């Protein structure tokens, strides 16, 4: 559960950054 819920935020992060890509 602590790898499951680290890698969603990793996850999290990378579409984070994916939406600013999308605005810029």
């Amino acid at each position: 559960t602590y790898t499951s819920d680290y890698s969603k935020y990793l996850d999290s992060r990378r579409a984070q950054d994916y939406v600013q890509w999308l605005m810029n």
